[PDB]
């Protein structure tokens, strides 16, 4: 249980880390977006 | 704990599903958004 | 490992909540962003 839930964890990390860089290129108008 | 960590990761999960698809929807002006 | 998780997710979903009220701002367009 514990193992699997580090994975998810990690996982969200990642998709947050992604979400953050792509939210702050819409509010700053990086290259264009 | 765990199951109650559990039940947290899988809300974030909801949280972070719903953020991705409007943020999509943003970066690419589905429908006018 | 499950205290050092409870804190791994606890960051996790302040990192969340800012994502969602910068989306909430750039959708509604809120004070112009």
């Amino acid at each position: 249980e514990v193992e699997a839930l580090e994975k998810k964890v990690e996982a969200l990390e990642v998709k947050v880390q992604k979400l953050e860089k792509k939210v702050e290129a819409l509010e700053h108008g990086w290259d264009g977006r």
